[PDB]
């Protein structure tokens, strides 16, 4: 038995990565390129649709529109958990991961307080175990997964200890589904990483909403994909593995029927699938 529907929502800050970026990547990889910031490539790239990492509006922009609230989205393309970037020669410009994100938006307030009312969204880790992998990452996986949940519990510490009262924190997604992990045969990997992450998270912010007083609604994503991808006729989808828009490793024309295809590219999924992500999202709260 479901319960009460949490009160609606006018404003919405976004914290996270590329599954939620609504064009800061792009902005500032254009200033990063600019300044002649060395290693600096333009982000996403060609094959996206506006600056997201995909081909259309990411989940959070649907929630927003979902919902009836404004969007602040402050989320980056490659943002790690704690102050950094997948993109390691972003550091030298700007601290882009979700501590970064936090700590930009506690410096821009301009002598306002934080909106008790507004929606603090949070959907990060994925390059945490992205970085791992590629970059030969030295923690045990279940060691990465305990910095994650640190890292995600610390902002939402540190944004309540701010005044931010209301939030809604995503899980991990699955990982163990995205092709470039199957292409990699990290598949057994991403499983274990994402299972740490979303059995311990969920416990850590039970206990920080109780302490502070917090309104915080976890949002399982994995149970989300594996309904989706389990009867995916329901919802329209066809392709559940193949990329619409392959990038890896080189750039090749897009499928005709991208609102049939689970994923944009190796990494990201479509606009069909941010926009049943985002309904769902949504479904914990009154319009």
């Amino acid at each position: 038995h479901t319960s009460p529907l949490l009160a609606p929502v006018r404003q919405i800050h976004a914290f996270g990565d590329s599954y939620s970026d609504n064009g800061e990547s792009q902005r500032l990889t254009r200033e990063m390129l600019a300044k002649g910031i060395a290693g600096a490539q333009a982000l996403p790239g060609e094959v996206y649709w506006q600056g997201r990492w995909s081909n259309g509006p990411t989940a959070v922009e649907v929630l927003a529109r979902q919902l009836g609230a404004q969007l602040a989205d402050h989320a980056v393309g490659g943002a790690k958990s704690g102050a950094d970037n997948y993109y390691g020669w972003m550091s030298a410009y700007r601290h882009t991961g979700l501590a970064g994100q936090v700590d930009a938006y506690l410096a821009t307030l301009d002598g306002k307080p934080v909106d008790g009312q507004a929606l603090h969204f949070i959907f990060v880790s994925a390059n945490d175990f992205f970085e791992h992998e590629d970059f030969a990452g030295e923690q045990p996986l279940e060691q990465l997964a305990g910095s994650s949940v640190a890292n995600i519990r610390a902002a939402v510490q540190r944004l309540g200890e701010a005044g931010a009262r209301r939030f809604l924190v995503v899980s991990s997604t699955d990982l163990s589904v995205v092709p470039a992990v199957v292409a990699g045969n990290r598949v057994e990997r991403a499983q274990r990483y994402l299972q740490a992450v979303n059995a311990s998270l969920p416990i850590q912010l039970a206990a920080l909403r109780k302490t502070r007083g917090l309104e915080l609604s976890w949002f399982d994503h994995l149970t989300f994909s594996r309904h989706l991808r389990r009867n995916p006729a329901r919802y329209g989808l066809v392709e559940l593995d193949a990329p619409c828009q392959p990038t890896q490793p080189s750039v090749r024309p897009a499928c005709a029927n991208p609102d049939q295809y689970y994923f944009w590219n190796e990494w990201h999924p479509t606009r069909r699938v941010h926009q049943l992500a985002g309904e769902a999202m949504a479904a914990r709260y009154a319009r």
